[PDB]
């Protein structure tokens, strides 16, 4: 049995459906385009039966900068890492973890992620996964808090427009807005959302996956909202495959700071649903949210879908 | 709005589906026997708009036997409780809730359960319910340990047949099993299971969906198997339409006592997954089951799908 780096991407994607596809399909698609454009330090280590993959850990050290922000060394993830079920408990993913983990360690790691990486699969540990927190356990990270996908459909409810305040005004981003939104996200989502948006315009976000909030002619808050027209797979239709015909999804939203609870979040919800819907969208869901502001999708029929455990090790 | 006695199951059912089927698509076939055929103390208490149907309560007392065991009345059932979504916040679900449990109170319930009950549609509060949790606490239920239900594609992975033991075999029951399984059950099952192996029988269980192991002639363990031609639906097929075509599950099963921790459960689980595996089932669900079972299963390649959590009111 060998433990080496590993190039073939469609074997990755058979050995996940075989073992987790039930619950995470995948498909070559979807890993090409996560794996590809990642930015980050980053590596696949597999587990050999001569020629034969039967397990693999996806890594990643925190090298590339996101938006204004410098990266942060310190911190490395374990983006997924699945040992093939006809081969568990003989102590092949203790093998592939001490490899990855004593890469990132040398390489100045002091903060190992479960999930949560740029072009993740995983916000944390599924909570489909659980039997695995134990193991993580045993190598001394610590299991948080929860993060959530809600799952909603669309096309089965109504609600009235949210009141709010005159001079703001919601519609889908036209091609003129591109310079708008950048000055909006420099000074109000600088980070990971800005990278974001450099990069997935790149690599076929479109206008029409945008939806932005002005106060007059000011940009103050966008979402991103995704269709079966979506050339760009983001997390909240990586999991399509479940979702049916005429799938969607919507994830980031925000609202700039001095804007902020006022309804204008509430109005913007409630406007990228109604283009959504108008678009025929039935399933869709809203990724990567916290246990406070479920309700605020809730309130628009939306429902906690999945769980994602956050679990960190500290570098002794 | 009014509140008062109802048995439209069809309202019930469209309420139910507007609002949470998306993760718990309810069917009127289900629906029907689940309630039709429940023999507790039961009850439905909607809530009106006129005649409208906004919100409804389904309650029920432990007054029927269960199995050997003679009924509890001081043990209590919310079967479940929605309130449509554009209706929420209103005081609609405390007024239900309120109603059922002062009936409840007045015919001697001291401890009510949220789900678990016969003829149930939950084990406990789903995880896509996860919200509902605040209701609950803020109306004195405690939270406690979580059930899953567990899914598989068993088409997707070939099992080993586990070592082979003399004495032992496990065949689809014949109808002369008949006396020798309710002999077992009341020897080592004897409350809920034996109970349910009764009623069941009475409204289109079958044979064919039971598997039995026997050492030498004597029954000793015993799993129920759905598939897409089960005529009773019972928990595992609860939640069908999302499981596809070819659809299955697995639940109960069990070994007597005297026999456990010697691998007949899982050659009982191996040769029940054949035989469905036999019957083209793909995607199926093994219900209601305990953290620290998971594992068990967890070697079929099965993994948590459906989360609920237990929680419990006693009455002051
Ligand atoms: C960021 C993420 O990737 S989250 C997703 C994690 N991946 C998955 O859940 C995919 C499905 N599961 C798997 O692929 C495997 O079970 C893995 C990767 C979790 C573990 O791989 P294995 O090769 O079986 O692990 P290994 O044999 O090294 O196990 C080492 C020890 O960790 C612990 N451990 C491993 N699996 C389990 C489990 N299911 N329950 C409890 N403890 C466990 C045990 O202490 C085990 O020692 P033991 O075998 O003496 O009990
Ligand atoms: C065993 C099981 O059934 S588990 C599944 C439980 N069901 C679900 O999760 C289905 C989805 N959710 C629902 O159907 C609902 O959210 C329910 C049934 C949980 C609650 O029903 P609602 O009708 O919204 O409840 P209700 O309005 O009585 O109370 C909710 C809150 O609004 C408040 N409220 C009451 N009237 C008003 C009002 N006029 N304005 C604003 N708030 C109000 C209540 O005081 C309560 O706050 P509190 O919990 O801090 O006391
Ligand atoms: C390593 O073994 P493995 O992960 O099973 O990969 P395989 O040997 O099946 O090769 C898969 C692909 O990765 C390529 N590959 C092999 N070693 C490589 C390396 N060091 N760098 C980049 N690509 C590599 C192979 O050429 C093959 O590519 P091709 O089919 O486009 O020529
Ligand atoms: N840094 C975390 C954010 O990344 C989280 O927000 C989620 O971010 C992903 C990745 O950009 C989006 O696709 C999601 O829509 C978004 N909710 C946030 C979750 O509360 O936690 C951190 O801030
Ligand atoms: N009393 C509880 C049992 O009922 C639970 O077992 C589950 O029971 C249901 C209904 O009989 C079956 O459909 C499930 O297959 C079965 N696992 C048990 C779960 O640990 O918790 C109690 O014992």
């Amino acid at each position: 049995m060998e433990i080496k780096e590993t190039y073939d991407f469609s074997s990755i994607v058979d050995l996940w459906n075989k073992n987790i596809g039930t619950v995470y399909p995948m498909n070559l698609e979807l890993f090409k385009q996560n794996y590809i454009n990642d930015r980050q330090r980053k590596k696949i280590m597999g587990a050999f039966n001569g020629e034969i993959l039967i397990g693999f850990v996806i890594y990643k050290q925190w090298t590339y900068k996101s938006g204004s922000l410098k990266p942060n060394h310190k911190i490395g993830y374990i983006n997924s890492i699945i040992v093939d079920i006809n081969f568990r408990h003989q102590g092949i993913g203790t093998k592939l973890l001490d490899a990855a983990e004593e890469e990132l360690i040398n390489s100045g790691v002091k903060i190992l992620r479960c999930g949560s990486d740029t072009y993740h699969f995983f916000p944390g540990i599924p909570l489909e996964c659980l039997p695995s927190e134990e193991f993580f356990l045993v190598r001394g990270y610590k299991m948080q808090d929860y993060f959530y996908d809600l799952i909603g459909d669309v096309s089965k409810v109504d609600f009235k427009k949210p009141s709010i305040k005159d001079g703001f005004k919601v519609n889908v981003m036209k091609p003129e807005d591109r310079k708008g939104l950048f000055e909006f996200l420099e000074k109000s989502f600088s980070g990971r959302w800005l990278e974001e948006f450099i990069e997935f315009f790149q690599v076929g976000m479109k206008e029409r996956d945008i939806v932005l909030i002005k106060y007059k002619t000011s940009v103050i808050g966008f979402s991103h909202i995704y269709d079966n027209k979506s050339s760009f797979i983001g997390p909240p239709i990586y999991w399509k495959a479940l979702l049916g015909h005429n799938y969607g999804g919507l994830g980031p939203i925000g609202i700039d700071k001095t804007y902020r609870k006022q309804g204008l979040g509430r109005l913007l919800l409630y406007e990228s649903l109604q283009i959504l819907k108008k678009r025929e969208v039935k399933k869709m869901v809203i990724d990567w949210t916290e246990k406070d502001i479920i309700n605020f999708y809730g309130r628009f029929n939306f429902m906690p879908w999945k769980a994602y455990r956050k679990a960190t090790k500290e570098v002794k």
